[PDB]
DNA sequence: CCGACTCGCATCAGC
DNA sequence: GCTGATGCGA
DNA sequence: GTCGG
């Protein structure tokens, strides 16, 4: 649907969602508004009334009333008010800094720290993650065109194989589904030496090499199985420097690898659909495994999986190409 | 009427 | 010092 | 806030 159809409504609901998450700290109300925003964004008609929208799954009485007010007035009194609220708008804004959630935003604003400038003046009140998020505030809100993602993939796959040619690496997310742009890079990594029933340095090796060739620039968090950090393509010639990008790297045991690939390939809606159809067939699918359900409901031991296709097969489904996986 | 809506890592709260 | 809870982002 | 047991 064209944005101009119900964009005013969906924008309204999305903004309400953010204030619930960031100010009221009501995560379930936050997801409630988003679900309403999503289902309305997919609605192929311009909504004439709240009663019309209430027919959609996820839109209840309260949102129906809000839509009635928005349609009749072009705004929402409650939204208009919280917009001009200095405390609430500042709390909501500060959460745009990676590492600053609803709680940290509240505490900062409570003691008079409201803007990026205020943040820049009080660095010693920020933890390591928050300083990085502050440093790359602008870059982290930029999207990544696919050509840059492709070049990022080149470096990752090359350096990973250089460390150990027996590594297996897959760039997932929307990029694997063939998207024109990405919000970040999500790399899934495994090695034949690493299983569920199984060195605790396989991830470090790869991270270290990507640091050595100056691809990885910063580290947000790093353990034995999960890395979260910052990277940057090398600058061409005398061209303008590339934005710094968010990159995650996960080490997954061989026997759980392809369940992970599927899950982190998405999309969420596709994964939702697929999980629903998994159930009726008598299988349970999560990030790690696909399991067989006993006659009451007792899940037996995880089924052997050696590819994405294996999973699709178990539930008597035919392989859907990553490009065909938005639903 | 009222409960539902996973986990790795960094850091806090408390012993 | 360690264990468990919480915040955060995914 | 919405859904549903
Ligand atoms: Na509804
Ligand atoms: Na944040």
């Amino acid at each position: 649907p064209q944005e101009t159809l119900n964009g005013g409504i969906t924008d309204m609901l999305t903004e309400l969602a953010n204030f619930e998450k960031n100010v009221s700290q009501a995560i379930h109300k936050y997801n409630a508004y988003r679900k309403a925003a999503s289902v309305i964004a997919k609605y192929p008609h311009k909504i004439k009334s709240g009663a019309e929208a209430k027919k959609l799954p996820g839109v209840g009485t309260k949102i129906a009333e809000k839509i009635d007010e928005f349609l009749a007035t072009g705004k929402l009194r409650k939204l208009e008010k919280i917009r001009q609220d200095d405390t609430s708008s500042s709390i909501n804004f500060l959460t745009r800094v990676s590492g600053i959630g609803p709680s940290a935003a509240r505490k900062f604003v409570d003691e008079g720290i409201k803007t990026l400038e205020d943040l820049r003046k009080n660095e010693d009140k920020l933890n390591h993650h928050q300083r990085i998020g502050l440093k790359y505030f602008g870059d982290f809100e930029k999207r990544i065109p696919r050509e840059e993602m492709l070049q990022m993939q080149d470096i990752v796959l090359n350096e990973v194989k250089k460390v150990d040619s027996e590594y297996i690496a897959t760039v997932c997310g929307s990029f694997r589904r063939g998207a024109e742009s990405s919000g970040d890079m999500d790399v899934l990594l495994t090695h034949p030496s690493f299983t569920s029933e199984s060195q605790p340095k396989l991830l470090h090796q790869v991270v270290e090499q990507l640091q050595k060739v100056h691809f990885i620039t910063d580290t947000l968090s790093k353990g034995e199985t999960k890395f979260m950090g910052v990277c940057q393509l090398p600058s061409k010639n005398d061209e303008k420097e590339y934005p710094h990008r968010r990159i995650d790297i996960r080490l997954i045991p061989k026997d759980q690898y392809y369940c992970g690939v599927l899950y982190f390939t998405g999309s969420d809606i596709f994964n939702k659909n697929m999980r629903a159809h998994a159930l009726e067939k008598g299988f349970t699918i999560n990030e790690y495994t696909i399991r067989p359900l006993g006659v009451t409901g007792v899940a037996g031991e995880p089924l052997p999986v050696d590819s994405e296709k294996d999973i699709f097969d178990y539930i008597q489904w035919k392989y859907r190409e990553p490009k065909d996986r938005s639903e």
